[PDB]
């Protein structure tokens, strides 16, 4: 699997100086916690929303990956210098993912494609067998030949555990693309 | 006028000649229809999979809206001419839409933006206030000004029916963008 | 209009004396605004910076309202907005124009960019008589979805579909090929 | 500079006396292959022809394996494959190099097309020192989120940091200008 926390560090002073305080989540009051000013943050995993009073309250201020040397980096309109709350953000992301393996039961090399197309696997890392397919999202058509030649392998959300399962009679795959129109209105 | 169901035309004879049979769903034998072996094939509203045997199983061919005049036009890798099965395929696409609204409570003049930061709303044509924002996919970031600058309004999945709503001081908002990227995991 | 317009103003919130600059202004003491209190940009984009001649603090101005000095300062170093100019953006796509009849008469296709599976699905059921690619490299084919003949289609014209190969004039996919390994 | 190269083998599956190709060959009679069975494309793409001198029936090969006859060719009336040429692509892509010292040398980040809020998110946690910009209208950020000092990158070098205007050499994100709204 993969459970990677958020992690925002919030120091005392500018330029990651002083006592420096790691948060892995939602913080409705920072001053209570220890840190009552925080001079620089350093975002590792994000997003974060940062707010300018307690309880999630008034001007917003969104990190991301990076650091924030000063105050004023988060901060436009300085109504206060202060960062009271702290959340991690947790996004909405409908992107149509795939994601091809080297060996069956979706182990070894891998290669995970995101909306695009791609005529060419070996112009990629993939230069290796596909053995097994993991559909997030979307709707593809794998191909065993480049520029989409060859025999096809329809492949929609679901796992596909061997190269059996999408029609392969053997694990060769060396160009994939998406299914992005339909011309009638679903339930 | 604009279709409520698949439409695929199959014909016994090469070039669109012959009896045809017009499917608008599944059918796992295409034997039942009289057009025992398809030699061409129109689809006007896909797209569709067709199977080499029966019940959808054996060699595929995804055919999308327009003309297949001779069986060699669906099966490159021609092991069979056999056309033995055709289903609709279910085409799986999300979007990420943010709408946001002149006037409180979800009317007014209404700007829909798709997947796409947007760095000014006046190049979009709207130049009006933003009174209430509806978001129905994606995390959205609103500015005050154009290019990411002033005062930031996070906007999460459901309704704000005022500016107050999403921490406005007033119903201003120049730009717009996605936050594409996590790196954390429930 | 195919003007670059700014109109800076000399207090906030727009009011007090405007001056609309329609071209470049490396000193804005010979505008009537010494220093400008709000910013409007009707078309653009533009870049100021905080001293005389382009020189010093950025500040990129696109279409639409700066109503205060700090509304374009990031970086409170400086309020001053001591030069302007328009920003001529380099904006380059792939064009290929498909065409009914021979020598690039008839209901028309214009691609731009992207690649294009069906083109029933785009509203063309036509033949494909005469092409004219403008920028980019493509592979037009018989059949949709990439299938039956191709036929390489690289910049310049192709007045008959004969002078692309093609045995009857029939064209219902085409992809751009966007990816090189080799250079000179 | 990497150079165009495809191999023909005589017989399917990468089986037989094998051939290197690196330039236009107009008659694989030349090749001591008078008939290819499979193709192996390491730099590419290459268009192959039916008949000599680039005539006939066309087949883009792309970066990949072409183990039969029947790999390259939808509709045989030929399995013959007798001219090769590379394909000289135009990718009118617009693309910026950021490096980590100055005179573009250390550890690199090359964005096409696309902005990007979060170099750290990227993997790119090193200064930025000098920048190249190959094609498009781009401005340079301190701080993720568009965020801190802007510095404006229009197309040519910036051998070091001070050239775009930064005082220390920090750049967090980039995103691309792609409107205009002056002389179109």
């Amino acid at each position: 699997p993969q459970s990677l926390n958020p992690k925002i560090i919030i120091f005392e002073q500018e330029n990651f100086q002083g006592h420096s305080h790691e948060l892995n989540g939602p913080c409705p009051n920072l001053k209570e916690t220890g840190v009552e000013k925080a001079g620089s943050v350093l975002v590792q995993a994000g997003p974060w929303v940062g707010y300018e009073q307690a309880n999630c309250k008034g001007e917003q201020f969104v990190f991301e990956k990076g650091e924030y040397p000063r105050w004023d980096s988060w901060t436009s309109s300085r109504r206060t210098d202060s960062l009271s709350s702290l959340r991690p953000i947790k996004v909405d992301s409908q992107e149509h993912k795939i994601i091809l393996y080297e060996n069956p039961n979706f182990t070894g090399k891998k290669m995970e494609i995101i909306d695009d197309d791609v005529p060419s696997f070996h112009a990629h890392g993939y230069q290796e067998k596909v053995s097994s397919v993991r559909v997030q999202s979307g709707t593809w058509v794998g191909y065993q030949y480049p520029g989409y030649r060859g025999l096809q392998y329809l492949l929609e959300k679901g796992d596909y555990k061997d190269s059996s399962d999408f029609g392969a009679p053997h694990p060769q795959v060396q160009s994939v693309r998406r299914i992005r129109d339909m011309q009638w209105h679903q339930r």
